[PDB]
């Protein structure tokens, strides 16, 4: 069913993650980690202190789909297991230094045809598919994202909604 799945986005906040290669999206899968830029780190950081839930809603780039939503579950933070990303150009393991832990909400891919009729009122009303590493997503539009993924039954969500 979908309804522990609303109550989870009920009231979230909602960010587009963008990778540059799929191998890093499979450790944050395996892992259950995310790391990002400096100025998206500050954001998620803020925006974890500030709503019941924050969403990650990943798309690797040129695959023309999203491969999941997340739960942030932390801030960022250093030290300990150091994740060992595949760094595309121009990307140093300082920059993605700090380290979320993230709950997988869903692990199934969702092709950019299937949101067309979702727009992003932060990014001008363009397709929500469209902006860069770290872009909010409106509640609304971010909502009715997350739902359009195909039910993923080998989680469940009754531990993520003791966290909130
Ligand atoms: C584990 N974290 C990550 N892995 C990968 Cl492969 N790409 C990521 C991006 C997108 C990006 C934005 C600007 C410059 C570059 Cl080079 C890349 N943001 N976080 C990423």
């Amino acid at each position: 069913g979908t309804s522990k799945l609303k109550y989870v986005l009920q009231d979230a906040r909602f960010f587009l993650i963008k990778s540059n290669n799929h191998e890093n999206v499979s450790l944050a899968k395996a892992k259950g980690v995310w790391s990002t830029l400096p100025v998206n780190e500050k954001k998620l950081n803020l925006a974890f202190r500030s709503a019941r839930s924050v969403i990650l809603i990943f798309s690797v780039r040129e695959s023309g789909k999203f491969q999941g939503f997340a739960r942030l579950s932390s801030e960022s933070h250093h030290g300990g297991s150091p994740i060992h990303w595949v760094l595309p150009a121009g990307m140093s393991a300082k920059m993605l230094g700090g380290v979320f832990k993230i709950d997988w909400i869903c692990r199934r891919e969702l092709p950019f045809t299937k949101s067309a009729h979702l727009t992003n009122p932060w990014n001008e009303h363009k397709p929500v598919k469209i902006g860069r590493d770290g872009q909010e997503i409106e509640l609304e539009c971010g909502t009715q994202l997350c739902l359009l993924f195909p039910p993923d039954e080998s989680i469940d969500l009754y531990q993520v909604i003791h966290k909130m």
